[PDB]
Formats: structure tokens, C-alpha cells, sequence
């Protein structure tokens, strides 16, 4: 049988095969050449994940239907708690070790996804994360499936719009990424959302 | 009798005219047109005790001889100074926080403490990310006449910051964006006073 989200890391191989963005994957040891790009002032966006690993996601949040001030479930609702934590400190934490003079991962806060939709934008207030760093995946697709939305950096002055499917963002939770999401103004859009300390 | 240290914030009054930098003081309320200097990209120098305070300071550090073995740092909490730098922090330090990184609001103090840079230290200040959301260094003593080289560098943003002037502070980020080492002194004495805040 095809491997599943939940198989990490006892099907590790595999696992990322399916999973893990080729692009991230064939950098793991050296983030040097890896194409990533800087936004603004110390906030990152690169390719992570896989078209697959988004649409499975979006799926297991769809059937489990625990959606509960923003729209979201928690990774840990749908037992994907320990494959996330997998996911941070094995994949993630080494790149964070490269962009921010070898910052180390201690722990994560939270893990889960927000689907924004037209009953349910969110107040769209600033806020400073509680979080040493936040990452950001896009799971669905800009135009196809929804229209405008993205992110607001206030500090740095600038928007992010048009995300790539499976791309992250990465910046600072506290004191230097004040930050808030953009409104859509049609159909559907889902993020995943990592707190880490 | 003359007000001290001690006397926060009993004295409130008399303490902020003795200790606290006049240009400080007088934008408690409004920080647009204090005179502060962004000295690297979200790192600011600003004027924030008198000369009074910092030698006060360093006089009760001096006598109390509670300094860590031999780097040389004693806490205000030894000193039992803990509930004034509370004071100080959330009512002096924390609006000027806000003005700084869009209204971040301070959580609690991890440390505070006083270091003493001397030649006696045998080994090397290795770079660091603190153990805190911002950190505030207030050089306490006067480069040149007591001491030479010293200062901080940052190392993300390859800037040396050197020759601090007494009773003002430098603000930085404590984690993720401004890995920092302290540099060696190559005569006298430095003394600072550092405190991590969440």
C-alpha cells in the first residue's frame, strides 16, 4: 500500500519522496544553493511541500469537520501532532539553523489550519506571534480557488500576495514581524501555521 | 534625606529627577520626537539614566562583592534591587517598547544583572542569541577614561557597536535576528547592566 501523511517517520523514504518539495529535499545538507528568497527584511518564502502533501491535508481537515478568532483545527484533532513535530525538528530546524545564525529549535507552540472563506475572514487585526518563528504553508491554489488574500508585513511595508501551493513563509513571531492576513474575495483558502519556539 | 536607589517607587517623583535621563523623561508620553539613533537595522541607542544613577550603581555592585567567579556579573535581585528595575521596566521601558516594534506588549523580566568587564578574564566571549524577547544593555561607565576597546558586535548585521555613552542603552531583538558577541576590553573596567525581558 502507498504511503500515507501519518507514515513519518517509520516510512521516512518514502515519506518524503511523496511529501517534501524535490526542490527543499535535494538541499537537506546544503541550503547554500537551495532557491529560496528573501520577501522583505529577514522573512523567507521556499518551496517545502509537495502538491500531494497539501491536497491530503486540506482532505483529512475537510472529512474531519472539527473547525472551530479564526477558523481552525488543530494538527494534534487529527493525530498529525508527532509527523509535524517530525517534520520541524528534522527538516525545518537545520534551515532555520541557516537563515538565522544557527537559531536552535526549541519546541513547538502550536500547529494547525485556518480555512478562510467568505462567512469567515477573521477580523483581519495585527498581532505579533506567539512564537520565536512562524512558518507559513500555502495548501491551496491562487486564482483557481480563491482570489486576492495573502499577507500584510507592517513593519517591513509590504504585501505578500499569491503564495505558491506548498510554499512556506518564514519570519520572526514576536516584535519584528508585526503582521495580519489580506481578505479574499472569493471561494476558499487554507494555510498551515506552525507557532515555534 | 536625599532619595536612593531604593526609594522606587515611593519617591516616584524625586527618583525620576535624580535617575532618569532628563531627554527620557521629559517624552514619557510621547516618544515621536525623542532623540533615539537606530544604530543597525531594529537596534536603537537612546539616553535613558543619569550619570548619578549609573554610579550609583556600580558603587553598590562594588561594595556588596557578590560577583559570579573567575564572566563577572552579580543580579539586582542579590542586591535586592529586583522590585525597582520591575518598576522601572514596566513603567519607564515598556511604552518606549511599544513606540518601537508596533505595540509589542512586555510579559515579565527573565534577568537582570550588572557585568564587570575586567582584565582578568581568561577566556573568550562566544556569540549568542539571549535568552529573551528584547534586550536592553545600559553601559554604566565612560569609554576612554575608564576603560578602552569593549563593545558588542552584531554579527547578522556585521556592525560594531562601540564607545556607548554612560546611562544610555542600546535595544535589541534577543532571539533569531541579532546574534551578537560581546568584545573584549583591552584596559580598565567596563561595567554594564543587561536585562532580558519577555
Amino acid at each position: 500500500t502507498e504511503v500515507t501523511l501519518y507514515d513519518l517517520p517509520t516510512r521516512k523514504e518514502e515519506w518524503e519522496k511523496k511529501y517534501l518539495h524535490p526542490e527543499f529535499l535535494s538541499h537537506l545538507q546544503n541550503f547554500k544553493d537551495f532557491d529560496y528568497t528573501e520577501i522583505c527584511n529577514d522573512v523567507y518564502s521556499f518551496p517545502l511541500f509537495t502538491p500531494a502533501f497539501c491536497k491530503e491535508v486540506i482532505e483529512v481537515m475537510d472529512k474531519a469537520n472539527l473547525w472551530s478568532p479564526t477558523q481552525d483545527t488543530q494538527l494534534y484533532e487529527v493525530g498529525l501532532d508527532k509527523q509535524w513535530h517530525y517534520v520541524v525538528f528534522n527538516y525545518v530546524a537545520p534551515f532555520v539553523r541557516h537563515l538565522y545564525n544557527n537559531y536552535k529549535t526549541k519546541d513547538i507552540n502550536l500547529a494547525f489550519v485556518v480555512k478562510y472563506d467568505m462567512e469567515r475572514q477573521s477580523e483581519l487585526a495585527p498581532a505579533h506571534d506567539s512564537s520565536t518563528y512562524t512558518l507559513n504553508i500555502a495548501l491551496n491554489e491562487y486564482g483557481k480557488e480563491y482570489t486576492a488574500g495573502g499577507c500584510e508585513f507592517i513593519r517591513h511595508k509590504f504585501i505578500w500576495q499569491g503564495q505558491k501551493v506548498g510554499y512556506a513563509t518564514i519570519h520572526a513571531g514576536k516584535l519584528l514581524a508585526y503582521h495580519r492576513a489580506l481578505p479574499i474575495t472569493s471561494g476558499k483558502r487554507y494555510i498551515l501555521v506552525s507557532f515555534v519556539n
